[PDB]
């Protein structure tokens, strides 16, 4: 399994664009695509995972472990007192947990557990972060940089600190890779913090339905329209692939053939 590094401390728009491109190209199936949009692999393709190393301005890092089939963050590691400290979500199966241990921290004599004692659903992360909606957790490059430093090499931190980091990182890494729209929100706001708008949230929550709708579309027409939100919180009834393709970075894996095109 490969590691993609993003230097948050020295980030520029172009370096984030390159990061997104690299992450999409490592995660995607080598071949699968629908309507020109690359698709993630089935859950049997190896390697099953990708690592994403995030570097702060002090050169400390956190490495996220992502599942290729759905781009979920499974856990993260940091160097702590010389040790590979691995932090696994509590919703990972026994067999995948072994893989997380061994992928984040391959040397079994130099590693140390520090569990994430909660699941990785946004509802849970929001709860831990003290917010009723992740619209209330700002995203941004300086925020990500700061949050890495609250955790990496730090003996103890609160669940709120951890959940904030995870909400920021999940959205700026996995959601941005899945959605060019979200990558572009980061780029448009590159020099500042921002709050995810209703379209960011609607895309995040509907990626599986969107991916299925694109995979199933015939001659560019969705079989069933899909109702999303625009950035101004008005309904967006998507009728055609060409309406939503610009916002897409990766499709969730969907079995069967599609117009590739
Ligand atoms: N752990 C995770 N990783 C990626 N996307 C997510 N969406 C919700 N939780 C997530």
């Amino acid at each position: 399994v490969n590691t993609i590094t993003f230097d948050v401390g020295n980030a520029t728009i172009n370096k984030y664009a390159t990061f997104m491109e690299s992450l999409r190209n490592e995660a995607k199936d080598p071949t699968l695509k629908c309507y020109g949009i690359p698709m993630l692999p089935d859950s049997n393709l190896t390697p099953k995972y990708v690592l994403v190393k995030l570097q702060d301005a002090s050169s400390k890092t956190i490495t996220l472990m992502l599942r290729r089939n759905n781009l979920y963050v499974m856990g993260y590691s940091d160097l702590y007192n010389g040790k590979c400290r691995y932090h696994i979500f509590n919703d990972i199966s026994s067999t995948e947990s072994t893989d997380v241990e061994n992928t984040l921290c391959p040397n079994s004599n130099s590693r140390e557990k520090k569990a994430i004692n909660y699941n990785s659903q946004y509802s849970t992360l929001q709860n831990k972060a003290g917010v009723s909606s992740r619209s209330q957790v700002q995203l941004g490059i300086q925020i990500l940089n700061s949050d890495i430093g609250k955790i990496s090499g730090v003996s103890t931190f609160t669940d709120k600190t951890e959940a904030e980091f995870l909400l920021v990182a999940i959205q700026m890494v996995s959601e941005a890779a899945r959605f060019k729209y979200i990558e572009n929100q980061v780029k448009t706001n590159f020099n500042r913090a921002f709050n995810p708008n209703p379209k960011v949230l609607s895309l995040e929550e509907n990626w599986g339905k969107i991916s299925l709708a694109i995979h199933n579309a015939k001659n560019g027409a969705l079989t069933s329209p899909l109702e999303l939100k625009n950035a101004d919180d008005t309904k967006w009834i998507v009728l055609r692939v060409d309406e939503i393709k610009p916002d897409m970075g990766l499709l969730n894996y969907v079995s069967g053939t599609c117009q590739t095109t």
